[PDB]
């Protein structure tokens, strides 16, 4: 397991997600939704020149799996996955700008809910999560899972649980004041007002 420390940045943002007063958490579901598709997307499109792509799985899909046993909100889809370079550096040398702008947009009176338009709309999990585990496969690299708690720092491993073929999946470790978003009416609620026109299946899971 390797450590890494957020770019000063990034770690002032999770830090400010976490202690600004903010009732409209539900966004958080939105944007995680919305990365999905991107990365759905980016698979669709590369797959149109190599097909061999699909290889590791043809279905474009997201699910929403709520377990209230490990109070857990899982995102699962079918994207293109992450590489290493992406969970370690790059993405991250990407948000710093993104961040930048966010922070003086909420200067100038912005608010918490446009984070997506700033790139880093993926911090906003830390509204409702209390840790968050990301386990991504890109075709021609390893399974990884990245975990962070926030408080600087982050971890990425090689995963050996269950292998994924190819994409993302989000896990939510949700605070404990924050089990709403295991129950199904509320989730059908959330994805009905804010990712009705996604344009990849969205299935919610129910619990058994
Ligand atoms: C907006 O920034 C983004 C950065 C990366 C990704 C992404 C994901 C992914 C990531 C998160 Cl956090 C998620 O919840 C769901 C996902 O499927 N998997 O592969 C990816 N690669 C790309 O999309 C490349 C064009 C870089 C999505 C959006």
């Amino acid at each position: 397991v390797e450590t890494f420390a957020f770019q000063a940045e990034i770690a002032q943002l999770m830090s400010l997600i976490i202690n600004t007063f903010y009732s409209n958490k539900e966004i958080f579901l939105r944007e995680l939704i919305s990365n999905s598709s991107d990365a759905l997307d980016k698979i669709r499109y590369e797959s149109l020149t190599d097909p061999s792509k699909l290889d590791s799985g043809k279905e474009l899909h997201i699910n929403l799996i709520p377990n209230k046993q490990d109070r857990t909100l899982t995102i699962v889809d079918t994207g293109i996955g992450m590489t290493k370079a992406d969970l370690i550096n790059n993405l991250g040398t990407i948000a710093k700008s993104g961040t930048k702008a966010f922070m003086e947009a909420l200067q100038a009176g912005a608010d918490i809910s446009m984070i997506g338009q700033f790139g880093v709309g993926f911090y906003s999990a830390y509204l409702v999560a209390e840790k968050v585990t990301v386990i991504t496969k890109h075709n021609d690299d390893e399974q990884y899972a990245w975990e962070s708690s926030a408080g600087g720092s982050f971890t990425v491993r090689t995963d050996t649980g269950e292998p994924m073929g190819r994409g993302t999946k989000v896990i939510l470790h949700l605070k404990e004041d924050q089990t709403e978003y295991l129950e199904e009416r509320r989730i059908k609620e959330i994805v009905k007002k804010h990712s009705q026109f996604i344009g990849y299946p969205i299935t919610l899971f129910v619990e058994k």
